[PDB]
């Protein structure tokens, strides 16, 4: 009974019932029939970013018009899960669902371009690899922006050095209105790990 | 030179002389002539209870008229001895000498019987295995009351479930008076050891 | 991290070049030639005790007129050696380097006898092993003390017992002046360790 604080970690279990890996796999064969392990697989869901997304007819649109508001508010995967890490290394996937009253007496057609990362409409070219889809037949207009880099992974908010890697430009003849859905592609990962931010509830606007 | 209390028991034996077993063998050959090891033998010497026990002609009179108030003296060995332990088991002897200064014209004789524990003389019957002696010829009555218990040990002053084991009734026809002396039969035995009480020295009654 | 003193001597050695048993030897291949290993060696070469030791003629001088006077400074290597040490063993040696104005009208002569130690000249005889050197043609006056003890080694500053070691005595029928030189023999050592008194600097005589 001497005089000085230890050490001697004392691991105890309560109720000895039965090993858990096994309780755990007869719990999903009767209540999920899925098995979610890793987080980098809710990566590569497709989750609405926003429900309407208005724009300009004739005007070139970057979605770091779009993204840059909604890194910071965590709602779909890759703004949620991003606030546990501080890399990302890979493409990006989006979808286009159209919400427009369109007309008929029109042709319209979704183009999609590169620029480099925030950049503006005005300095890039439209010399690139490009798709186009037609609404009136095809409403959801799929691209994929490949990672094309200078580092082999990116930080959150980096020095004046812009432009490194790659990402999309819009364009659409009419001033449409869409539903954008991003996710990863096959090698989109974040790393380098730190702890989780706080989060917010409801919001009741009290009486008094 | 850490800071806290320790174990690690350091017997000493002073004096190297000599194994004290041979030395105490070696002492009882040349003072004792026996070697008194248990204190169960003790139980078995016949140790006088009382000197002078007057008793009336034709009365039924029960031991625990007498070892009652006996039992608390601690005089004789099954009293001394008690004191140390808190259990008993077995049956019990004794021995009734006569110091009667008879008479001839009469025909003096001594009757024993059987009650349970501290029943009275008048709640019991006579019919039971009984002794008698005659003390013109025969002047010690010798009798043992064995263990006819309805438990397998009996403690010290239990509930008032009374009556559960056998004792000793005395019955004579003239008015004696004795010198008992009492011991435990072949499988009388104390248990369950406690600690002392204190003892008692003289008694000189002083001048102030 | 428990309360208490505790002990597990760290030995560190800074500076990890080279074993400095072969760096010793291989800087004394360069610098010095010789390697004084035993300051024992040191008692046998002979260092100048005195630079002018007056004596007047026909007187019997003992050494120790001289040596009771230079054991106290430390000067030559017995006497500074000696502060280190408790006991001493074993024959001195000494060498009378002459320094005398001599004249030619006279034959000058350099006897030496023995006294035992501390005596004076008129409480010894003459009669004893001696040498005789004359100076004129033999400057140098080389003699050696044996080592007749009653004791096996001999201690610093002894009880009223004297006389109990031999010692030389100087003898010269001109007044002569000489430069003492003395060392030990081949047998002579110190032992029995103590630690070192003080040293003594320069002594300015400062103005104030």
């Amino acid at each position: 009974i001497n005089i000085g604080n230890k050490t001697n970690e004392n691991v105890i279990s309560f109720f000895d019932s039965t090993d858990a890996e096994t309780q755990n796999h007869n719990a999903l064969m009767k209540g999920c029939g899925e098995f979610i392990v890793n987080l980098r697989t809710l990566l590569r869901t497709f989750r609405t970013i926003t429900d309407n997304w208005i724009l300009q007819a004739n005007t070139k649109t970057p979605i770091t018009d779009l993204t840059n508001t909604t890194d910071a508010q965590g709602r779909d995967y890759m703004s949620y899960l991003s606030y546990l890490y501080r890399f990302y290394r890979g493409g990006r996937r989006y979808k286009f669902f159209n919400t427009t009253p369109l007309k008929q007496s029109q042709t319209c057609y979704i183009r999609s371009f590169l620029i480099p990362r925030n950049y503006s409409a005005d300095e890039i070219n439209v010399d690139g690899p490009s798709h186009i889809t037609y609404p009136v037949i095809n409403p959801v207009h799929e691209v994929e922006v490949p990672f094309y880099s200078q580092y082999r992974k990116i930080p959150i908010a980096s020095t004046s050095d812009k432009g490194y890697d790659s990402s999309l430009m819009y364009f659409s003849n009419t001033a449409t209105t869409q539903i954008v859905a991003r996710a990863g592609n096959d090698d989109f990962t974040f790393g380098w790990m730190i702890g989780p931010p706080q989060l917010q509830g409801e919001s009741r606007s009290v009486a008094p």
